[PDB]
C-alpha cells in the first residue's frame, strides 16, 4: 500500500500471537516495542531518542507481522512511549518514502 | 526520488538561509532543529519521545526546502540530538511510505 503521512503511520502487528498497534518510523534504526514477554535469550542496548538514552532489551529472530507481511529479526523491549517499528524491519517488508 | 531505507535517510535541508543535514521521520509528528535563530514570535514548548522530554522553541510559518522542494510550517528549535523532518512538512512536500 501507498501511506499518506497527514496522520500518524500507525499499523497493527502481530507479536507473540497478539495484536498491537505500532507506528511505521523511517526516523528509528531499529524496531522498540512496549514491555511484553519474548522467548530466548537477550543482550544489552541502549538507545538515543530526542530526551536522551534508554536501556532496551535486544531480542533476535523474532517473528512479527506487520499490517500482514511477514518478518523476522531484531526486537527491542524497553521504556519506548510507543511501539515503533524501525528500519531494520521497514526494509524486511519493502518499503520505501517517495516524493 | 525513491528512498529506500538501508541507511538513515538523510537529506540536505535549507532553513532560515542555513544549509543542515536532516533525518526524514515518519514517527515525528513535526519538524525539530538544533538551536539557532529564526524570525518572528515563538511559544515555549514540552515534547517527549524515547529517552524523556526536551524544551524547545515553536516558531510557525517557518519556509524550508528540502530536495529542491519549498514547504512551509512549523518548526521546533530546541537541543535534539538529530535535525529531524516531521510529518508537518513531509506531507508538504508529497512524501508517502509504500510497501
Ligand atoms: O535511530 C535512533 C538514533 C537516531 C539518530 C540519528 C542521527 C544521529 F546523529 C543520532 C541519532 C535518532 C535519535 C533521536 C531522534 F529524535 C531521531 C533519530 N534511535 C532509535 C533507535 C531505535 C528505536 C528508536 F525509536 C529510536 C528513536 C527514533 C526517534 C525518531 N523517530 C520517532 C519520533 C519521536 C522522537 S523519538 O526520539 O522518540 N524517536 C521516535
Ligand atoms: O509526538 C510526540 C510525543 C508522542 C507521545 C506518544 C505517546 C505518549 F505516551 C507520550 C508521547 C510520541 C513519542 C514518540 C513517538 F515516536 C511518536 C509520538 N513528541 C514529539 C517528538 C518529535 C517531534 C514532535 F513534534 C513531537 C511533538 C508532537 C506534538 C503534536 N502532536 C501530538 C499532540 C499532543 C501534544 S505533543 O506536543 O505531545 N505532540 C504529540
Ligand atoms: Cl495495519
Ligand atoms: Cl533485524
Ligand atoms: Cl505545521
Ligand atoms: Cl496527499
Amino acid at each position: 500500500p501507498q501511506i499518506t503521512l497527514w496522520k500518524r503511520p500507525l499499523v497493527t502487528i502481530k507479536i507473540g500471537g497478539q495484536l498491537k498497534e505500532a507506528l511505521l518510523d523511517t526516523g528509528a534504526d531499529d524496531t522498540v516495542i512496549e514491555e511484553m514477554s519474548l522467548p530466548g535469550r537477550w543482550k544489552p542496548k541502549m538507545i538515543g531518542g530526542i530526551g536522551g538514552f534508554i536501556k532496551v532489551r535486544q531480542y533476535d529472530q523474532i517473528i512479527i507481522e506487520i499490517c500482514g507481511h511477514k518478518a523476522i529479526g531484531t526486537v527491542l523491549v524497553g521504556p519506548t512511549p510507543v511501539n515503533i517499528i524501525g528500519r531494520n524491519l521497514l526494509t524486511q517488508i519493502g518499503c520505501t518514502l517517495n516524493f
